[PDB]
């Protein structure tokens, strides 16, 4: 698709057999997403932006199905107050920003 | 141009004259730099991110280059980590998200 950005480019997501709405951004260099539960080991992580650092649990190996795509990589989970795809996982889905 | 994200997408801008470098980012509504003098009067705003909040300086009507591209918007000036392209600027010079 060609998404415009009058709006936020929001977009429904499936991660965990759970859907849930995210935010595309191209300003994010990983992906994020708020409290749920997600296999295998972890590991914590500091990440920042506006307003500065959250404490993060990073998962590897997961696979989210984006707008219909299938992408697998790195997803951090915690207090974010909106779900973010960066782009570790955007690169997969064949994202690009055009002008 | 097609920028694709396997890198931040840092652009080149040009704001009072100066070259500065800017993460083009898709999930910002609004366009955010460092610390700098813009002229005329401004008014406040308050913006969030992951880490939570911040206050910045509104400024409207700012001449802006990005990539090359001939801008004219609001500019907040203010706390935040990077340079940040909105899509309030990013809708200006024609931006997409496309896959
Ligand atoms: C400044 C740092 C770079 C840009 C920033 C853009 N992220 C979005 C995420 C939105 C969800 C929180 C953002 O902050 N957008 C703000 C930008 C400010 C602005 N005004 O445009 C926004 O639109 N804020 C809206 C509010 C969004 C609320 N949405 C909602 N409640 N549904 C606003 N009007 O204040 N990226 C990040 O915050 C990411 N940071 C990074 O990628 C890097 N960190 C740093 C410091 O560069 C990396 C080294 O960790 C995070 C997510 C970790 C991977």
């Amino acid at each position: 698709p060609q998404i415009t950005l009058w709006k936020r480019p929001l977009v429904t997501i499936k991660i965990g057999g759970q859907l849930k709405e995210a935010l595309l951004d191209t300003g994010a260099d990983d992906t994020v997403i708020e409290e749920m539960s997600l296999p295998g080991r972890w590991k914590p992580k500091m990440i920042g932006g506006v307003g500065g650092f959250i404490k993060v649990r990073q998962y590897d190996q997961i696979i989210i199905e984006i707008a219909g795509h299938k992408a697998i990589g790195t997803v951090l989970v915690g207090p974010t107050p909106v779900n973010i795809i960066g782009r570790n996982l955007l690169t997969q889905i064949g994202a690009t920003l055009n002008f």
